[PDB]
C-alpha cells in the first residue's frame, strides 16, 4: 500500500462518503444476517427502514469510522484495535466481514466508474481485513 494507491482510493471515497445510508443498504442487502443483529433493525423489510431517522443514525456512525480509516491509511492499527473491541463480543463472523466487503463493492462499482480504482481498493481491502482477521 504505497501513496499513489492511497490517493487513488481515496479520491475514489470522495465521491460516495456523502450517502452513508447507501452504503449501509447495500451491506445489509449482501447479507441479512449483519442486519438481524441490529435490534433496532432485526425483523423488518429492509426496503422499509433505509429511509427512516435511525437507520441514518446508524450508518452515520459506520461508515464515518470506516472513513476515519480511508481518511490515515496506512496507519490503521489502532483503529482496527478499537473495531475487534467493540466487535469480538457480539460474534461477528468471517463470513459476514467478507459479505461487508462484497457488499461495499457492490456499492461502489454500482454508484461509480469502479474500473480505474479497482486494484487499489483491493490492495486496501487486502490490507484492512488482513488486519482483523489476524485479531478476530
Ligand atoms: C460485517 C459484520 C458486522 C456486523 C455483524 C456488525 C454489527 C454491528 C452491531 C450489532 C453494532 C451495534 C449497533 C447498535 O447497537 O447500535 C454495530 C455498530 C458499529 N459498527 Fe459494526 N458490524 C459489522 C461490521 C463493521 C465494520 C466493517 C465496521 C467498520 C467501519 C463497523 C463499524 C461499526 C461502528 C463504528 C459502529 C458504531 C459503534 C459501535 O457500536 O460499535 N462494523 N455493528
Amino acid at each position: 500500500l504505497s501513496a499513489d494507491q492511497i490517493s487513488t482510493v481515496q479520491a475514489s471515497f470522495d465521491k460516495v462518503k456523502g450517502d452513508p445510508v447507501g452504503i449501509l443498504y447495500a451491506v445489509f442487502k449482501a447479507d441479512p444476517s449483519i442486519m438481524a443483529k441490529f435490534t433496532q433493525f432485526a425483523g423488518k423489510d429492509l426496503e422499509s427502514i433505509k429511509g427512516t431517522a435511525p437507520f441514518e443514525t446508524h450508518a452515520n456512525r459506520i461508515v464515518g469510522f470506516f472513513s476515519k480509516i480511508i481518511g490515515e491509511l496506512p496507519n490503521i492499527e489502532a483503529d482496527v484495535n478499537t473495531f475487534v473491541a467493540s466487535h469480538k463480543p457480539r460474534g461477528v463472523t468471517h463470513d459476514q466481514l467478507n459479505n461487508f466487503r462484497a457488499g461495499f463493492v457492490s456499492y461502489m462499482k454500482a454508484h461509480t466508474d469502479f474500473a480505474g480504482a479497482e486494484a487499489a481498493w483491493g490492495a486496501t481491502l487486502d490490507t484492512f481485513f488482513g488486519m482483523i482477521f489476524s485479531k478476530m
